Formats: C-alpha cells, structure tokens, sequence
C-alpha cells in the first residue's frame, strides 16, 4: 500500500528478470512484472512514481532504459542511451535522469548523459575526468557526486562532483578505502558509502562524506560484506539489498539506524543476488 523498496534483475547463475517490491511497515515481499530481458548490473531509479531500469549486462551490455509503471503492473521501454552501461550509475537532477560512466565491452566510459522523461531523449553532459565504472553515484544539493569504481586500470577511491549549472565536474576528496561496486547513498545531508570491492576483499566498512568539512568518516561497519550490492533510503534509515561477499550471492538485507549508528538484517531477498537496481517509490 505504502512507498515500496523496489528491486529489479540482478545475476544468480545468470541474469535475472525478476521486479519484487518489500513492504518495510509489515515485512511483505511482492511480486511483480518480469523485466522484458533479465539484467544484471543496471541502476534503478524513481521520477514522478515511475520506476527506471537504465543499462545493464543481458542475456550483450545493455544501453536500454526501461519504465515500469506501478499502477499498471507494466514495463515499456525508453528510448535507449547513446552507447551500452553495464555497470552504470545513475542520479536524479529535477525529474532527470543521469547516466554515469559504466562499460561496454572493454570501453571505460567516462561520459555522462542525461533522459528527460518529458521528450524521451537522451543527452550527452560534460564527461566524467575518470573512466568509471561500478560507479555509485548520489546527488545533494543539486549536484551529482559519482564516487569509486574502476577506470579499467587502477581501482579508485577518488571521487568527483558534476555541477549542472555549470556543466562541469572537479574532483573532491578522496575516500578512506578504494570501492568499485560500492553503494552509494545520501542520507541526512551525508554521501554514505556502503560496502565494495578493494582490490582483494569485499568490503563491510561505511564511510560518509560531510560535504561541510568535506571530508569522509568510517561508521559502524555492516554484518555481511558485499559488493554489487543494491542500495536505498527508506524514512531515514539506508538499506543495502543481496550482493557478492567473494563467495556467496546474498539475500540478506541490512537496514542502518543513523541515529544509533546500527545496522540490523531486517528481512532477506526472496532468493540471493546481486548487481540489482534498487529504488523507492
Ligand atoms: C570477487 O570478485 C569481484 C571483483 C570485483 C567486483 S565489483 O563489485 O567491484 N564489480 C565492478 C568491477 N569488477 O569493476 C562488479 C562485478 C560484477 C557485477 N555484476 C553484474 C555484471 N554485468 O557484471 S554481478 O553482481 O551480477 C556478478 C556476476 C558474476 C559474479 N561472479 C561469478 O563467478 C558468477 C558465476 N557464478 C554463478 C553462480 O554461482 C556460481 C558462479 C559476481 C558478481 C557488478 C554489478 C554492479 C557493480 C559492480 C559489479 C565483484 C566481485
């Protein structure tokens, strides 16, 4: 009845198709229309209720962008963006959708291009200054931060801000940790920084960047490492969604109170996966 988690495709074994939506106020999974071509590796997002599936890997990378439409149980497809994002990040910048970075085959992309669902089209921004791939991406305070990832040399802790305004990106601090993989979320005026891969290890810590002191701190680390996790904000509180800890894909769900500084598993995915596009309407 309520605002829904939804969670769309993602990999076990091979790509999926599913679209499930979990309740948080009574703990209920359901279930909805399939995904036209399972996907792993895509972003979710939500603009006026409308659900987004953007890039991906098929079973084959992915430039599509699909809308499913809660109140008519229904997929239709978008026009498609410029060039393949498996991988991708994605922001909302006033009911428009940013397509970060993300890989074609072999192809780093550092570009960036932007749908508006008013014309269904797509347009090429600024370019990113580094090839990112596994990106997270948030926006605050109109502007579009994409953070970690993979240029196709070097893992990356290095983060940067686009600027719509000015149609520019700079570079901002770095992170603690190197992350591809990570997620990536604004809760409280804060970039959180949940999970990834380091080079060696999925990760477990958290760091949150205040962009005041523009610098990022370690909070209280999840239960499950993981990357390739999904990743939202629900009333205040960031929930992380399956994922890849180095040997299992995981159905479980970690909810993080920032009030106390806590991260509880409060439910687990109807079967475990990872790369899933994570979004709440
Ligand atoms: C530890 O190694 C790692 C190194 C680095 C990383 S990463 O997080 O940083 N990263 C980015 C980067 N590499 O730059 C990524 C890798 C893969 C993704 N998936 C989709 C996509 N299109 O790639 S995925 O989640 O769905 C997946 C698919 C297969 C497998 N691995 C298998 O063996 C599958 C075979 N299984 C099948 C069933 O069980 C038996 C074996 C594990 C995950 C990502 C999706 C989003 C963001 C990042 C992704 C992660 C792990």
């Amino acid at each position: 009845v309520g605002r829904l988690i939804y969670t769309a495709g993602g990999y076990f074994r091979q790509s999926l198709s599913y679209l499930e939506a979990y309740n948080p106020s009574d703990g209920t999974w359901l279930r909805l229309a399939d995904l036209q071509v399972p996907r792993s590796g895509l972003a979710g997002c939500v603009v006026g209720g409308l659900l987004y599936a953007v890039g991906g890997r098929n079973n084959t990378d992915s430039s599509a962008l699909d809308c499913y439409n809660p109140m008519t149980n229904q997929w239709s497809p978008c026009a498609p963006m410029s060039v393949p994002r498996n991988r991708i990040g994605v922001g909302v910048i006033d009911g428009h959708i940013y397509a970060v970075g993300g890989s074609h085959g072999c192809i780093h992309h550092n570009s960036v291009e932007r749908y508006e669902p008013e014309r269904d089209e797509w347009h090429l921004v600024a370019p990113m200054l580094t090839r990112r791939i596994g990106v997270g991406v948030a926006v605050l305070n109109r502007l579009l931060y994409a953070v970690g990832g993979f240029d196709g040399t070097n893992r990356l802790n290095s983060a940067e801000c686009y600027y719509p305004e000015r149609n520019e990106w700079r570079m901002i601090t770095a992170m603690n940790t190197i992350r591809s993989g990570a997620g990536v979320c604004v809760l409280h005026n804060c970039i959180y920084a949940a999970g990834g891969y380091d080079g060696q290890d999925q990760l477990n810590s958290v760091e949150r960047y205040d962009v005041e002191t523009e610098t990022w701190t370690f909070v209280a680390p999840m239960k499950h490492r993981r990357s390739a996790l999904g990743i939202t904000v629900h009333q205040g509180r960031i929930y992380v969604l399956g994922g890849y800890d180095g040997h299992t894909f995981l159905d479980s769900v970690e909810c993080y109170d920032p009030d106390t500084d806590t991260w509880s598993e409060v439910t687990r995915m109807t079967s475990g996966r990872s790369g899933v596009g994570v979004a709440v309407t």
